[PDB]
């Protein structure tokens, strides 16, 4: 019945489908994935430009004392005037080259003579081109400086400006619907709980992964436990446009378990049990809202470690891959292990541990090593504290020694790792 | 007078200083730092709760057939009744366990017989708190949960909702101006292109970066190469309220560059010259606002590469500085070179690439490996591409070859890496 992690993320994989595009602004654009290619409508620079201040002489005039003719710094300065030989003038970093000039002397390597005419002196010998960039040095009209598939960080906003891009073709982010599930649960504004309560804490968690996704959320609430009240808020929330719902609890054993049958008469349940220590009772399916759009459902489990555990592993990539990634898969390293690690003797187990890259990761050469986060009991949720990755243990029950390897699945933006 | 990066790190370190705490929302915690500890007001469970469908049981009374007395599942179910010697209670997973009872034995080792009265077999001998989670096992009361300078992720915002804190003490992020500089600058909507002209792309990259970071941005627009204008649009910058100004372009050489000076002028200039490519005119000052609070000014350098590789560097640790992050440095890893790159004879370069990780690095072992993004001139934005890190290349002015490792500063999010 429980099925291999892998065959349930190739599941996950052909089931979900790219986001038609859309088309935004250039800040909406930061973090999406292009859906066009986008081409410079002229060249960078569009001028012959100066790499430095200083002159803009002829090449082949040498050293010697000059007339400054004119001064270029933008737009029109030096517009009709022609350095010719026996001439210079003088351009600062960026300025336009005057017509007939075809080297720049920088400014250290020259010298200001007299006082009224303006007067230089050039202390070396040039080379044609020195110090221009010529037209398209840096980007060459119609040349393709982005492309589909690209995902826009700042240095592409900064291309996209350059080229004059202010609308911008893109994959969108899907857009989240969350429930939590249970008569146990109270708000998190609950002061003194009664008994059998607990604050709901999933919910919160799971709009926070979805924040840090950069997808819009829309909280549904508590549920209780009634068939028929689950089943109006799933019919809502699917008719909503939404292409993502996530609940949590109410998936497995137990007699007021709603999610899996109210998932299996809504649409199709493609697996509900996963070989993986925490999350086996993961259900997996795809409803049709009626015109019409397809909506993923992940039934999470309730217990707050599995919940994130397998948010971490399956919800990430599905947004991603709805987001137009061409490569949504998480980041996985090689790691030493600082401290022993008992793997469990079934199920392959997905144990939270804080990395950090070292100097020496104990066998002589740089690396990341890791350190587990201490007891890994699914309805501890300190063991997510602080967690950058989970460690992929093989289903083996023994126990890996302190300076042995494993694979490790990085969960937090790897730029903002802590340094040793 | 350039003086190390190091140096100008030290200095910028030394000079910037941690914003003042306030309180803000839940949501509004994520991706801040911790200014406060958070303590557990109640017991995680706050109540002896069943880890399992299943039969709350007394262990020593062993296989069996019992009559059912109670069911439990949430608050105050079973309130009152006590599971004596021969007798069981139904409970679902996070059930408040009854009073008497020690041990639940799962519904798979159970079978119910008969049909009126309620009536179980226990098919196994149990022990003592066997699938019992006690008061407190996962979050002891008064426990702290998230300590002072912690940063807030999706398990933190967990953490804060199961200890029913909705209201956090945080550091803030701080304020950015933004300005670019230049007479030769367009408007990046503009089409086409007069004589000397360009699209201003430092701005928008520049917002950009700074909304990666998680701040509000204040766009301040091109300013003209006019004292006076500059001057205006400094000066009520600092006076906004904002934490951080950044300009960029007329910080070095040229008549008509008023960065540096304005900044001596208005505050206190550390350093305008740094001993690296690109970057070597980077520009910090520290300016006080009017009662009153400090203002760090960077005069960035014009050159779009320049622009952002000190930004990376510089500002980005900076940011985080201000945030409260005990660990604002970059992440820096080993990697080796996937082709061979030239060093320069003079200045450390920090050379755009594009990393991965991959089951062999060319050494047989595991590892980062990079690639150049090409022509690295500081004109040329493309350089900038997709590029993930920055290889600290020292000033050798030798070919580095391909297989050969490098320090490298990992500048985008290590959780967002494209796989091999
Ligand atoms: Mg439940
Ligand atoms: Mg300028």
């Amino acid at each position: 019945e429980m099925i291999p992690t892998e065959e349930a993320l190739r599941i996950v994989f052909g089931v979900s489908k790219r986001l038609p595009p859309v088309i935004v602004s250039l800040y909406e654009a930061l973090g999406k994935v292009l859906a066009e290619d986008i081409r410079a409508p002229d060249p960078l620079p569009p001028y012959p430009a100066s790499v430095k201040d200083g002159y803009a002489v002829v090449a082949s005039d040498g050293p010697g004392e000059y007339p400054v003719i004119t001064e270029s710094r933008a737009g029109n300065d030096g517009l009709g005037v022609t350095v010719t030989p026996g001439t210079v003038a003088y351009v600062t970093t960026g300025g336009p080259i005057p017509d007939g000039a075809d080297a720049v002397v920088q400014v250290e390597d020259t010298k200001v003579i007299g006082d009224e005419s303006k007067r230089v002196k050039i202390l070396i010998q040039t080379k044609k081109g020195t110090d221009i960039r010529r037209v398209g040095c840096d980007i060459e009209k119609d040349a393709t400086v982005l492309t589909t598939g690209e995902r826009i960080g700042a240095s592409e906003i900064g291309l996209l400006a350059t080229a004059g891009v202010t609308m911008v073709k893109v994959y969108p982010m899907p857009i989240v619907a969350i429930l939590s599930t249970g008569d146990e649960l109270v708000e998190p504004t609950a002061g003194t709980l009664g008994r059998g309560q607990i604050r709901d804490s999933n919910r919160a968690m799971l709009v926070a992964a979805v924040m840090q996704q950069q997808c819009k959320v829309v909280d549904l609430g508590i549920v209780r436990d009634d068939r028929k009240e689950l089943e109006k808020v799933l019919d809502e929330a699917v008719s909503s446009g939404v292409d993502i719902i996530l609940t949590s609890g109410g998936v497995d054993m137990g007699d007021r378990s709603f999610v899996k049958p109210l998932l299996e008469e809504k649409g199709k349940v493609y697996f509900s049990k996963v070989l993986m220590k925490p999350g086996k009772p993961l259900t997996f399916a795809e409803i049709r809202a009626k015109p019409g759009k397809t909506v993923l459902a992940f039934g999470l489990p309730g217990n707050p470690v599995s919940c994130l555990v397998c948010f971490n592993i399956f919800v990430v990539p599905t947004i991603r891959q709805l987001a137009g990634w061409t490569s949504p898969h998480p980041l996985r390293v090689r790691l030493r292990l600082q401290e022993p690690i008992k793997s469990d003797p079934i199920r392959p187990e997905f144990h939270r541990a804080i990395i950090k890259w070292k100097d020496n990761d104990g066998s002589g050469t740089p690396g990341f090593v890791a350190e587990s986060t201490g007891h890994q009991m699914s309805s501890r949720l300190l063991s997510m504290r602080s967690a950058n990755a989970l460690l992929e243990l093989p289903a083996t029950g023994n126990v890996l020694s302190a300076g042995s390897s494993v694979s490790a699945i990085i969960v937090s933006d790897i730029s903002a790792f802590s340094i040793d």
